[PDB]
């Protein structure tokens, strides 16, 4: 699984307005590279990687003139430093969550104006087609999504009335969603990822304050356990895993748009500041793939 020359890509984001940046961080030497801008600015999107290609999914273009929720799927090839449009999703999805099962991209929840989706759809890259699958049991915007052992988890979010501590799991062979144990803490816009045999939920927003607490769901024991908290409270953060460590990027803490990137080491249960982004921003999409050539 580990290979040399992989970077942490951050796409889009929000600061005053939705952003077009694509920038890549190299943990091996601490450098940032600025790459090809997104064709359309977008915040509240999600990123993922299939077959060494980076995908930017959903979001919203919050611009000086208006707010346009995105149904777009766009693909970045590091070999060419170019974005290519793909088939669009069935519906615009801002504040989206995304996960990949066996090379297929799942787009989960999100908002379209005042509409809060429980719908879910699945993208087939070779066929360039989206199709709807079973909807979630709960409408979730700002939902955290991660895949472990070819099961897809949807964690927290906002249903239009309450921020959520609930979570649920999608079982592909049954096309069926089931509730799992609820988190200890209500979290909207948390960073959600997979590390070892646990689903981590870092930070988020409870309608009052941004959070620095982090908790992980053990898919075997079905319990949520707090780990060491992040140094900086944040919601609408980006998150990814690289070489056995969690990286959180940016977000909003109620006072500033963070540029800080923290790295969690599960062997020592400690966070450390590893770098800063080129500028503070929230609502980014993040994924890991090979460096451009
Ligand atoms: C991508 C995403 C995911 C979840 C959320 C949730 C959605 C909810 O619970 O209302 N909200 C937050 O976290 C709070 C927040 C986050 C970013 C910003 C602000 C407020 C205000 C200033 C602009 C930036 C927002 C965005």
């Amino acid at each position: 699984a580990p290979k040399v020359g992989r970077l942490i890509y951050t796409a889009g984001g929000y600061f005053r307005q939705s952003l077009s940046y694509l920038e890549a961080y190299n943990p091996s030497d601490g450098t940032w590279l600025r790459l090809a801008d997104l064709q359309v600015p977008r915040s509240g999107l999600a990123g993922c990687v299939v077959g060494g290609l980076l995908y930017a999914v959903g979001g919203r273009n919050n611009s000086p003139d208006g707010n346009t929720d995105s149904s777009a799927l766009d693909c970045y090839n590091p070999m060419t430093n170019q974005w290519s449009p793909c088939a669009p999703m069935s519906v615009p999805r801002n504040r989206i969550g995304v996960g990949v099962i066996d090379g297929h991209i799942y787009a989960v929840g999100g908002s379209h104006g005042c509409i809060h989706h429980n719908s879910v759809e699945r993208y087939e890259p070779e066929r360039d087609e989206w199709h709807l699958v079973a909807p979630m049991l709960t409408r979730r915007i700002g939902v955290g999504v991660a895949v472990l052992n070819r099961l897809l988890y949807a964690v927290g979010g906002f249903d239009g009335t309450n921020r959520l501590n609930s979570a649920e799991c999608y079982y592909p062979e049954r096309n069926e969603w089931r509730m799992i144990t609820a988190m200890n803490t209500i979290r909207s816009g948390a960073g959600v990822c997979v590390l070892h045999n646990c689903i981590y939920a870092a930070g988020g927003y409870d309608g009052q304050d941004q959070l620095n607490s982090v908790e992980r769901y053990d898919v075997e024991t079905e319990t949520w356990t707090f780990v060491a908290p992040m140094k900086h409270r944040r919601s609408a953060l980006g998150i990814t895993v690289h070489q056995g460590r969690i990286y959180v990027l940016g977000g909003y803490d109620g006072h500033t748009f963070l540029d800080s990137v923290e790295c969690y080491d599960p062997d020592t249960d400690t966070w450390s500041e590893v770098t800063r982004m080129t500028s503070g921003r929230s609502g980014v999409g993040v994924a890991v793939t090979m460096e451009p050539c």
